[PDB]
């Protein structure tokens, strides 16, 4: 399965593809939001692990976008904890919303758990 990383900060980015490649998923990376898009529109990832805070377009533009054209699965992953950050996220269209700083293992979890009913 192919995962999509989407942060603009590369000491993350770098965890969490660490942490798929353990899992055996084949990893590709965007820095910002105009990126984001174009791997999304060149790779067609199983999953996407979404930022919010992002340079050029924003996380919450993305993932709309990326909704008027696909269901692939969208686990937003942000330090924008507030009950407004997770509700308009989801309501936007994200399948899961998960808080920065994260546990390995629960991202791990949760990306098995959005393969599963996708
Ligand atoms: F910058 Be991400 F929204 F934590
Ligand atoms: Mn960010």
């Amino acid at each position: 399965k192919k995962i999509l990383i989407v942060d603009d900060e590369k000491p993350i980015s770098d965890i969490i593809k660490f942490n798929m490649t353990k899992e055996g998923y084949e990893v590709v990376t965007a820095f910002n939001g105009r990126e984001a898009l174009e791997q999304f529109e060149a790779e067609q990832p199983d999953i996407i692990i979404l930022d919010l805070m992002l340079p050029e377009i924003d996380g919450l533009e993305v993932a709309k976008t990326i909704r008027k054209t696909s269901s692939v699965p969208i686990l937003m992953l942000s330090a924008k904890d507030s009950e407004f950050d997770k509700v308009i996220g989801l309501e936007l269209g994200a399948d899961d919303y998960v808080t920065k700083p994260f546990s390995n293992r629960e991202l791990q979890a949760r990306v098995k758990a959005l393969l599963r009913r996708s």
